[PDB]
């Protein structure tokens, strides 16, 4: 049978993203809009820094900027925590450790407001080097493909997720960003607690040639795998 959570994603869903950030005291806000098509694991989003210039590189925020849009193969439907928490939603928390630099801590509430899927995020960054790769804007405007590893956390009625992002630095090297994540439902109802599996991501970053505000256009495809 098709669950209520699943049913909410069978078509194209509008997305709204709102982020308030503070990294080493540099405060900033970002809005984003677009749409998600979970049947195809497809996200199309555009983000605007509404406070002026973004004080960190856009690529460092890609992971923070709606895993309910992942394409789960039919045979893995019973492992889709994210959709099972809908419409009431889930809270996602991460710590992102930039190797040899600072860390971001994030908290996102992901839920429906009417027909719109909303990702409302608070991000706090501390201990960054003011001339490191982040605050010194040394990262390339591009993005690699990665796997994200998911396991159940029964004791929390949620999941634990971990993965490593490698950001290309302008000198040809790599800035590693080690991600630790937990998700917990907002409601009190049952969710799907998955067996171990992963999501496979590919991401493309671009610019809107008519946009004069500081911004990022993101095209992302996400597919669940690892159980067959
Ligand atoms: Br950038
Ligand atoms: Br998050
Ligand atoms: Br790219």
């Amino acid at each position: 049978m098709v669950s209520k959570g699943e049913e909410l994603f069978t078509g194209v869903v509008p997305i709204l993203v709102e982020l308030d950030g503070d990294v080493n005291g540099h405060k900033f806000s970002v809005s984003g809009e677009g749409e998600g098509d979970a049947t195809y694991g497809k996200l199309t989003l555009k983000f605007i820094c509404t406070t002026g210039k973004l004080p960190v590189p856009w690529p460092t925020l890609v992971t923070t900027f709606v895993q309910c849009f992942a394409r789960y193969p039919d045979h893995m439907r019973q492992h889709d925590f994210f959709k099972s928490a809908m419409p009431e939603g889930y809270v996602q928390e991460r710590t992102i450790f930039f190797k040899d630099d600072g860390n971001y801590k994030t908290r996102a509430e992901v839920k429906f407001e009417g027909d719109t899927l909303v990702n409302r995020i608070e991000l706090k960054g501390i201990d960054f080097k003011e001339d490191g790769n982040i605050l010194g804007h040394k990262l390339e405007y591009n993005y690699n493909s990665h796997n994200v590893y998911i396991m159940a956390d029964k004791q929390k009625n949620g999941i634990k997720v971990n993965f490593k992002i490698r950001h290309n630095i302008e000198d040809g090297s790599v800035q590693l960003a080690d991600h630790y994540q937990q998700n917990t439902p907002i409601g009190d109802g049952p969710v799907l607690l998955p067996d171990n599996h992963y999501l496979s991501y590919q991401s493309a970053l671009s610019k809107d040639p008519n946009e004069k505000r500081d911004h990022m256009v993101l095209l992302e495809f996400v597919t669940a795998a690892g159980i067959t």
